[PDB]
C-alpha cells in the first residue's frame, strides 16, 4: 500500500488508492519533483523500499508512451482472455482460421517445395490485426485515463505519479480518475503545487504544516 | 548445362545434371576449392554458358557444411511467403475468400476491442500476415548427411537465380548407393550439380584429373 | 517574432523573445496544450511569421517534462559531431594537422599488427571517429529544474530548424527570481520562447486570458 | 585435456593438443560427424561432460567467421597489451592523441554549445582503425591457421574440430598446424575419413579396430 517520507515530513504519509498531495511552497514542491526524478539516490510494505523500476512517473502526459511492446503484449493477452470467456465466439474465430489455414495449405501443396506449417492462433490474429491504444485524438483527460488503465496491467509497478497534472483537468475529471483508481486499488499520486479544487487532499502549508 | 575451365584443363568441361569431378593432386584440389569460394575475382576459374556468357557470382551455390546449411533462413522464408501470396494473387476467387474470412475475424476482434475498457484501434489482417502466422517453412525431417542433401537440392531447384550447385568434399559422408540415389534425384530436377572430390568417388562415372594432370574419363562410355 | 492565433483571441498575439501566456480557464488551457501537441492538424491553432507563413510542425519544440528532456540524445550528438567535423573542414591547416597525427598513430598501430601473429588488416582513423572517441557532448551539470531549463534553451538556440520553444506548465517549479533569470537568458539568445501557464506567474509582465475570455495585459506598459 | 567416447569405442580416447582421428568406415565416419553436429543430444576433466558451447566445429573452412564481435574485442585488447609492454611506444601514441584532443578541444570551445568530453584511449584508436583478420585472399591452410589462432583466444572453447579438412592440406601444412597446436596446448581434432599421410594418428579400421 506504499508510504512516502522525506525530511520535511515528520511522519510517513499513506498513499492508498488515489491520493492528491498539494505542496504550497514552490521550492519544496520543485525539490520533491526533482527527488522523484532522481529516485532513488538521496536518502505498508514492512519497511521495504520500492525499487526504481516500480515507479511510474508522468509529467508530459500526451508524450507518454502507452504502446510499448510489453503493454501491447498484455492488451493482446487480455483480448485473448475475452474470447476464452466466450466459448461460442472463440469457436467462430477458430472455425474461420481453420478455413483460412486449408486455403493456405492447398497453396503450400501446389508449391514445388515440400512445405510444413503449424497453426493460426487467436493471439496471432490479434497481433496481426495490430491492436493498440488510440492516442492521436486524446484529450489530456483521455490520456490520463489510458495511462492509469495501463498501470492496471503493469504488475511490476506499484506507484504511479502524475506531476502537476491537475492544471489540465476539470473537477469532474479528477473525480472520474480517482473513482477508477479506487476500484483498481493501486496507488496513484497527484503531486500538485496548489489545491486541486475542494477535493480531499493532503496539503503541506507555506509554513510546512500538514492538513 | 554449365561449362567449367581453368589452366590445367585442355578444354572446357561440360557440367550437365550430376557431374563428379575428382582432383587427385592436393594442391590443385585445394586451389580449385579456394577459387570457387573467390568466384569470380580469381579467373583462372571460368564458369560459363549461358552460351559463352560467364555465370555471375550470385549464380553459384557452394555447400561444404551440409548439416550447417540453413534451409529455412530468413531470406528463403521471405521468398516462400511472398511466392505463396503471389499464388493467391493469381487466383482471384480464393484470394477473395481469404480476404472475406479475415474480415469476419476482424469484425469479431473489433467487437472485443470495443468491449475492452481501453480505447483501442487497429490496422488490418493481411494475407501475408496469415501465411506468416501459419509458420510455413520447408519440411526438414532429415537426420543424416545423406538425407540433408535432398533438402539442399530442393532449395537449389527453388532458387531460379542459382545455376550451379557445388558439393565440396561431400563424397566422404556417403555410401555408393547414396551417391547414386542423389544423382538420380538431381537428374529429375534438371539443373547442374558438381561433386568436387579429392579422391575417386567409388567406381562411379566421373572426370578425374590425375597426379600428372591428365584428364581421365573413369567409368565413362567410350 | 512568431505570432499565435486561435478563436478566443480577437487578433494574433506577437511572441517575441520571452513571453508568458496565462489561461485562467481550465478547459481552454487544456485544449490549447492539446492543440500544441497536435500542431498542425488542429488549427484553430495558428502559428505564423515567417511573414504570414505558418510554422511547420517541425519548427515547434514543446517541453513539459523538463528533467526528462534528453539534451544528449543520439540525434543531437550526431548533429554536434558533424558540426565539429565541418569546423575542421573550414580550417584546412588544422584539418591537415589532425590527419597527420592520425596517420602517425596508424603507422604505430600498423607495426603492432605486423608484430601480432594473426594476419591483420585495417581501414583508417577518421576525424569523425576521433571526435566520437573523445566523447564530445553538451555539459550537463544542472541539478535542479531551474538549472535544467538553461540547458534546454541552449539546445533550442543550437537547433536552427526550431522557431518556437514552449515550456508548458513550468512556472510551478520556479521562483519569481528564477523566471526573471530565465527570461533574461532567453532575451540574450533572440529566439521566441513561450511559457504557457494555467495561473498568473507571479506579477511578471504577461498576457492573461481571464475566465470571461478577455485578454488582459497584466504588469504591462500602457 | 578432454576425452572422447562413443558406442564403437571400447575405451575413451585422449584428445591432447593436436589429434588426428581417422575412421575408414564411411557409415561410422558419417555417423560421428552427424553426432558432432548434434552434440549433445544422443548419449581429463573428472567425468565432466563438455557443454555444447565449449565446442568449436568447422567443416566449411573459408566460410567460417573469424571476425565476430567477441573475437575482434580480444584482438584489440591483445594489441593494447602489446603497447603496454612497450612503454616507449605507448607514450608516443598517448602524446599524439593528446595533441589531437586539444585540436578538437579548441573546436569544442569555439562551438556555441557548452561542450565537455572524456579522452581518446589507445583501445579506442585501435577500434576506430577497424583492425580485423584479413580473410579475402586466404588459402585453406591460411584460414585453418587463423581459426586455430582464434581458438587460442577463446577461453570458453575447449575442443576445436576440423571435419574432413585433411583433403585440403599438404603434409607440411598439417605438421605446421599441429606444431602450433602443440605449443598452444589446447585440444584440436582432425576428423578424417582416410589416413592423413603417414602422420601419427588414431585409426579405426574397417573392422572397427583401433590402431
Ligand atoms: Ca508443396
Ligand atoms: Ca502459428
Ligand atoms: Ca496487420
Ligand atoms: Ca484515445
Ligand atoms: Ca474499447
Ligand atoms: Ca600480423
Ligand atoms: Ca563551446
Ligand atoms: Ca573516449
Ligand atoms: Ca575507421
Ligand atoms: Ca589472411
Amino acid at each position: 500500500m506504499v508510504k512516502i517520507n522525506f525530511p520535511i515530513l515528520d511522519e510517513p504519509l499513506v498513499l492508498s488508492n488515489a491520493t492528491i498531495l498539494t505542496i504550497e511552497d514552490v521550492s519544496v514542491y520543485s525539490s520533491l519533483v526533482k527527488h522523484f526524478y532522481q529516485y532513488d539516490v538521496d536518502e505498508d510494505d514492512k519497511q521495504k523500499s520500492l525499487k526504481a523500476t516500480e515507479l511510474m512517473l508522468v509529467t508530459d502526459i500526451l508524450g507518454y508512451d502507452v504502446n510499448s511492446a510489453p503493454i501491447l503484449k498484455l492488451i493482446h493477452g487480455d483480448l485473448e482472455n475475452q474470447f476464452n470467456e466466450k466459448p461460442e465466439v472463440k469457436s467462430m474465430v477458430e472455425k474461420l482460421a481453420a478455413t483460412i489455414t486449408e486455403l493456405i495449405a492447398f497453396e503450400c501443396l501446389e508449391n514445388e517445395l515440400d512445405l510444413e506449417y503449424d497453426e493460426i492462433t487467436i493471439l496471432e490474429l490479434i497481433k496481426a490485426l495490430g491492436v493498440k491504444i488510440e492516442t492521436q485524438s486524446d484529450t489530456i483527460f483521455e490520456k490520463c485515463f489510458e495511462i492509469i488503465q495501463v498501470y492496471h496491467y503493469l504488475t511490476k509497478k506499484n506507484l504511479l505519479v502524475f506531476v502537476n497534472s491537475g492544471a489540465y483537468l476539470t473537477k469532474d475529471e479528477v473525480i472520474k480518475l480517482c473513482e477508477y483508481i479506487n476500484l483498481m486499488q493501486k496507488s496513484v499520486l497527484f503531486l500538485e503545487p496548489r489545491r486541486l479544487y475542494d477535493l480531499p487532499q493532503y496539503v503541506i502549508d507555506k509554513d510546512y504544516f500538514l492538513i
